[PDB]
């Protein structure tokens, strides 16, 4: 019951003709499981979930549930700009037997604060019993909540967390301070040390999928008091962040993933491109020592 | 086909179960035509496109060709995040008898110009032969595109006009001195009368629903030169837009076409709310003002 | 006491060490009024007062005092971050024959609403009976007012005038629409024509120092109905600001006007860097073909 | 020298006329000594400098320097939009016997990469080898350096630290990451810990001049590893930030300064107002509980 941890945000293998490669989901899932990974955040961002059809993200609920139910935790993320298709896959999520669900703040239109909350009671609802996880991404979605309106929104009846991806560290304090027992995950992989620090208790993140034992090391270090362990990570971490922002980062991971024979065919859906031939001999060089790691 | 005018970006009727109410959809594009609306922006931001799945929004581009083709200008809005979504749209707005297609600039992700590009050019491939619109909405879609960026997209092989929905009147000018011939359409209903004279030759926007005939009073008026009716007219449409704003511009619009008989229900879906009752009024009473506008 | 009117924002002309160049911005405030301009915008952002010590701003609003007063209008920019210190400057401008004064929001600093409005209190106070001219430019200042706290600045006492350096026609339209006798001035030179369709009743800008006829034009056209002389004329103002732009504003302006044997040395003060010389041939060749449209 | 270290911005305390408050400049000087600050930033945003004079900036430099030079590390920030006025107050800095200078990036106008650079070239020559404290605040100065920009300005001769006031931990860590012996300031003391655990070896900021010795021991907390106390620490501080940003941060600041008998009028300059009445409870028992921390 405790949604406390360090959980990857599960990337969606595509095959040849964009379609789901099942394969190498199922893979995905047990490489990730493999890794000592607290759970799995699925049909988020990461997993390329606003290109694909409501049905699409269904059948990736399903199959990750049949891989690791029981194994590690599951949250489904379910947000769509409509409230309704945002339903329809919070009810399968709670058929599948996920733990929790998501969802993003909607977007493109502007809403009200008010129709935000609205829009999360409604799928609260839907999700018969499983907790909601609050997903606070302003980079993306375009909409700024203050934090009276968060600590609005994480105190709805039904709320059990908060993935806050956003930069603001004085903000992660402040979130903290105002709710001691709120399961506050850091979103930014690249200042996860940091945000750990300034009291998230956890987090969600992208590259979980290609090195997620060093974001537990960090946990580790930091409880441990072990301050140079948990720099030298994040360093490394960033270092490999540094190199996905060059190259797209989802087609950046599923690459390193496809040179680790976890991804068949390491491609994004379109618009997406694909990745500059010229990083590919770094990208190979870090599945390698990944690999070795 | 000549693709300059004042077409308006059509809403789409819903009903208090969030379905598609096709008995007012099609009442709303019949009066769109009795306005004498050059033409009609289908499935685009105002048609709620984005809580709509590809089926409904193919249903409702079917039924807007059966109502109006060949009466009226018919521009299908495809676009989707995906390139794949959007294109199949683009194949059915083909197969329906649109004359063109149109995409907004894929958002939420960060994609790069040359994404863009091979997204459009994707899109052009599918509409086969239907011309393409630039869709520009900086404010909504959060892709920031440079003049150059843009005098790219507009000049790709089978691109034959840009909705430009930006109020920023000076790159609207070097956009039509760049591009002579470009069709380009003003987006931003409230600055329509400045954005002609800046260079936009026509228009799209969701206001057209309920009074089209005042921006095509604001064309005819600076065409003759008569400044004093174009301002009077933008005025009256700003004051009207003033209200909008506050309402929620969709349910607003709505709101104003179930007074004027034409939609059922004035419903948007969710996440938008209703409107709020003390705006009724108001809502009715412009009802009744645009309706004596129109004799 | 009329403060309609194009009005040049006055470009401070400085020597080869960078201290103002005395018979270059004589030669300048002479060359303005011999062009038909209503008046001179001195010490704003185009005379670099914000690389000026307060005596020397206050050196040139003494200077264009003694070549322009009740030759033409003249505006004292007095704005700082600083109230004692645009008090000051204010106090002098009273004390040189200024007609009016004028303040853009406090910058760098984040102020509240009421923080501004005692600021222009505190200025109005200290201008002993020259009216205010409010000066917003979101894009430079950082402050970004509502509709409804412009709304409160332009009714303070003492203000009798809006430097409305915006690009959001609409806001310039509801401005308008909300005080019809209020002198609003359109501060973006690039959309001048569409500025005065949405509202403004004349305007400031920093290019009226080389083509200010063009400007008098403009308004001159639209008051006529004739828009095709509007759009011709704020085309050729755009071509030029394109250049500008590419050249850096200030001293492209600057460099014009030392080809059209006005101002000495055409620098800035550092830190802006000199011009590029891959743009002299084009500055040298517009300063021709803007003394040859004048006959 | 070494550089590294918690240095407190120092706030410029002003006499009930709003001139300089020479006598609490000074008390409020050995205040910071006292709670064993590693130094002072004076002149910067936090001192209000950009609505001084220069002769004002420079008679603060003067004082504080005849009160700590040789106690504790002294930086001028000399910094203004004027390469000029900037290098002037570098060369009073060097006299007065500063160890360092520094300058936020130019801001209002906007410069070129190649004109920051050249700005900060020659003022680090006028600083006359005093080391340059670049000054990053991008919330402030509306300049947004890249990290490549930041790598370039860094490694300028001359420059021997950066003061990074930006919320942004990711670029933290990779300046860091790309100039390990480089003095990186944490700017944002709400973020303070957390900038240190990013790669940030010591920080300047206003909040320094009331409770320093709590960033100290953040400093102190890390080194041992004990991050439940470097946790304790922050949130101590946020609280008080929290305060602060609903007082207004100069003022508020000033007002506990007074409340423990430090500075004499705790006033800012106009267009600051005073602090709203309702907080001086709050103040001054913040005042207590801090005077109570030092036994």
């Amino acid at each position: 019951t405790n949604l406390r941890g360090v959980m990857a945000a599960l990337l969606t293998p595509f095959d040849q003709q964009q379609a789901l490669d099942k394969a190498s989901l199922r893979r995905l899932v047990q490489f990730n499981i493999q890794q000592g990974i607290d759970g799995l955040y699925v049909g988020g961002s990461t997993g390329e979930a606003f290109v694909q059809s409501l049905s699409e993200r269904e059948q990736v609920l399903e199959i990750v549930a049949e891989e690791a139910k029981g194994k590690i935790k599951l949250i489904a993320h379910v947000g769509c700009v409509s409230t309704a298709e945002s339903q329809q896959l919070a009810a399968s999520a709670k058929r599948y037997g996920f733990d929790a669900v998501s969802a993003v703040t909607p977007f493109y239109y502007p809403f009200s604060f008010e129709e935000h909350c609205d829009h999360y009671r409604a799928i609260i609802d839907s999700a018969d019993g499983l907790p909601m996880v609050v997903y606070n991404i302003p980079a993306r979605s375009g909409v700024k909540l203050t934090l009276d309106q968060i600590n609005t929104l994480v105190t709805l009846p039904g709320v059990g967390a908060l993935k806050q991806t956003s930069g603001d560290l004085y903000q992660m304090e402040q979130i903290r301070r105002e709710h001691p027992d709120l399961v506050l995950y850091n979103g930014y992989d690249e200042i996860f040390a940091s945000g750990l620090l300034a009291g998230a208790d956890g987090g969600i993140g992208s590259t979980y999928n290609i090195m997620g034992w060093r974001y537990q090391g960090i946990v580790k270090a930091l409880k441990e008091g072990d301050i140079q362990t948990a720099q030298k990570l994040q360093t490394e971490c960033n270092k490999v962040i540094d190199l996905l922002i060059k190259t797209g980062v989802f087609r950046g991971l599923k690459t390193v993933l496809h040179y680790m024979d976890v991804v068949s065919v390491p491609l994004c859906r379109k618009p997406f491109g694909p990745v500059d031939e010229k990083y590919l001999p770094e990208l190979k060089a870090l599945a390698q020592q990944l690999m070795q790691e």
